[PDB]
C-alpha cells in the first residue's frame, strides 16, 4: 500500500521542520539516512525534467573552516553540523544546448518528439517566462528548481528525525570562487545556488511565527 | 511524540509524488485536506523569514476557462483538477521597505535589533547575493522562496494521498495581467511566480526518471 499520513501528522512534520542554528557536535547522521536525504533532492520535480542541480557534500573540516570568513549565515553551524550541502544550479541552460539534449533523452524522445519539445522549450524560455533576457535570468530559473530540491531535503530530513537549516547567508562570489578553486565543479557549467546544513539540534525547536492563513490565501470562487 | 518515518516510507512518498496531467473530474479534495495543503505552504521556511508569497486559489470555472488560451502546460488539467493555486511573489522586497519592517516585527525586534537586522539584510541583498542589480533579480529572489512553498504543498498533498502538478507552462505577462484585472492582487506589490494543480489522478503514477545519484552528488571529504 501507499505511504499516507493524517492531516495532524503532516502538520506535526511541518512544525518539527525548523531552522536549526545550534547543532550537537557529538551526533552524526548515518550514511544511510544521509543518502536518503540526498535521494529526496534527486527525486524532486523540476521544470521540464531539467534536474538542473548538483549537490556538493562538504565534510572536509579545513574547507568548512575556510568558509567561515564569508558565511555569516552559517558560522555557528559549520563547526557543529553533521553534514553540509552546497547546491549548484546549471548555467546557460538554453533550450538549444547540449544540456537540454540530455534532458530529452532521459524521457526517450525520438527526433520528431524532440522537435516538438524544442519548440515548447523555446516558447517557454523566450516568450512565456522571458528567461533569455540575460545570463542571470536564465541561471535564476534553474536556481528556482534547486529550491524545490532544497525544500524536499529539509522535509525528508525532518521526516527521518533529522534537523536542518537552509542557508543563503554567504558571499556568493567568494563561495563560487572557493569551491571552483577546489575543483568541485566546472564554473563554466554550474554556479552556487543555495546551501543547507543537517544534524541534530542542541536546543529546543523554535515555535513557528508566520503570517496568518487569511493574510496569505485569497480564494477565487 | 514526534512524527517520524522510515527511510523506506520517505522514499515511497517521493515516488508517489509525481506530476499529474490527468485528473478524475468526479473527485474533489475536501476543504479540510486543502486547508492542510495550504498550511504546508504557509509553514514553509523562507530567507530571513520573509514569507514573500500569496496563494491564489482559482476555483472559478470561467476564470479557469480563460486561462486555457495562454496556459499550454495545464490545459488538460484546468477542466479536471480539483484545486488550482497560483503563487505570487513579492515585488521590490528591498531591505529598507515597509515589507521588511513587517518581516522584523513577526520576529519582535526592538529598535537596536532592527538596526542590526537591517545591516544584515542590506549586506545580503547588496553585496552577498547582489540582488539590487535590477527589479527582476530582486523579484526572482522572492520567487525562489515561493518554490519552497510549492515543493512543500506538493509533498504535503502527496502525504495526504492527493495528486498534484507544478506548473510553469503559461504566458507570465498574460497571466499577471489577467489575474490583476480580476482584482486578485495589487500588481505594484506582487507578481505571478508559479502555479500548481491538485486532485486525484485518472491514470497510473508514472515511474521516476532521474539522473543517477552518482551523477548529481559530489562528496568532499
Ligand atoms: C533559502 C533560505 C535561506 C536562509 N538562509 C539562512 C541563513 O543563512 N542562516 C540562517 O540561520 N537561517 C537562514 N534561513 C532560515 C530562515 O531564517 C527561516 O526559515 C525563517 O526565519 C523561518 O524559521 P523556521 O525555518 O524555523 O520556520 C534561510 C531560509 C531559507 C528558506
Ligand atoms: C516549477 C515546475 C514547473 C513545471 N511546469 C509544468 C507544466 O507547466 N506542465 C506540466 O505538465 N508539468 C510541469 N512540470 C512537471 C515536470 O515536467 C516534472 O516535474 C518532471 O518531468 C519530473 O516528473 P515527476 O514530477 O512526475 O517526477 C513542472 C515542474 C516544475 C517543478
Ligand atoms: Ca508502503
Ligand atoms: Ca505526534
Ligand atoms: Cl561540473
Ligand atoms: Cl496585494
Amino acid at each position: 500500500a501507499m505511504t499516507q499520513l493524517t492531516r495532524e501528522q503532516v502538520l506535526e512534520l511541518f512544525h518539527q521542520r525548523s531552522s536549526t542554528r545550534y547543532y550537537d557536535p557529538a551526533k552524526k547522521i548515518s550514511d544511510e539516512d544521509f543518502e536518503c536525504i540526498l535521494e529526496c533532492g534527486r527525486l524532486s520535480p523540476s521544470s521540464v525534467g531539467s534536474e538542473p542541480w548538483k549537490f556538493l557534500v562538504i565534510q572536509n573540516k579545513t574547507l568548512r573552516e575556510k568558509m567561515k570568513s564569508f558565511s555569516w549565515g552559517m558560522m555557528n553551524q559549520l563547526d557543529n553540523c553533521s553534514h553540509l550541502v552546497v547546491i549548484l544550479a546549471k548555467k546557460n541552460a538554453r533550450y538549444d544546448s547540449p544540456f537540454f539534449e540530455d534532458v530529452m533523452v532521459r524521457k526517450g524522445l525520438n527526433a520528431e518528439q524532440q522537435q516538438a519539445a524544442l519548440a515548447k522549450y523555446k516558447a517557454l524560455q523566450e516568450e512565456d517566462m522571458k528567461l533569455l533576457e540575460s545570463d542571470r535570468t536564465l541561471f535564476d530559473w534553474c536556481s528556482k528548481q534547486t529550491y524545490i530540491a532544497l525544500a524536499n531535503m529539509l522535509t525528508g530530513a525532518a521526516a527521518l528525525g533529522i534537523d536542518s537549516c537552509p542557508i543563503e547567508g554567504f558571499h556568493y562570489d567568494k563561495m563560487n570562487e572557493c569551491l571552483a578553486e577546489e575543483g568541485l565543479f566546472d564554473p563554466k557549467e554550474y554556479a552556487v545556488s543555495v546551501a543547507a546544513t543537517f544534524g541534530y539540534r542542541s536546543r529546543d525547536i523554535a515555535k513557528k511565527s508566520r503570517k496568518a492563513l487569511d493574510e496569505v490565501v485569497r480564494w477565487v470562487e
